C-alpha cells in the first residue's frame, strides 16, 4: 500500500481538487497505424473457388 | 509346339529343380518415371469455374 503512487500529494496543488471529484489529467490521444494483414484490399462478395 | 522355349533344359543345371515347383528365377524390378501429365500440380478440392 505505501508503494503505490499517490495521488493526493499532486491534489493539493491543484485549484480543482480530485477530492472533489475533477479528474487530475484531461488527454487526447491520436492513433496512426499501417497494418498489413493478411486481408484482401476490399473485401467483395463472392469466392474464387468453389 | 517344338518352336517354343524349353524350360526343362535349363532345369537339369539347377541343384533345385523346377520340377520341384521351385522357380527358376527370382527378380527385383525398380521402376522410375518421369511423367509429364495433364493433371494439376496438387489435385485440390474447389473449383475455378462454376
Amino acid at each position: 500500500e505505501w508503494l503505490k503512487e499517490d495521488y493526493k500529494n499532486v491534489d493539493r496543488t491543484l485549484a480543482l481538487k480530485a477530492s472533489d471529484n475533477t479528474p487530475q489529467l484531461r488527454v487526447d490521444f491520436m492513433f496512426n497505424t499501417i497494418a498489413e494483414k493478411p486481408m484482401p484490399l476490399y473485401s467483395t462478395p463472392g469466392l474464387r473457388r468453389i
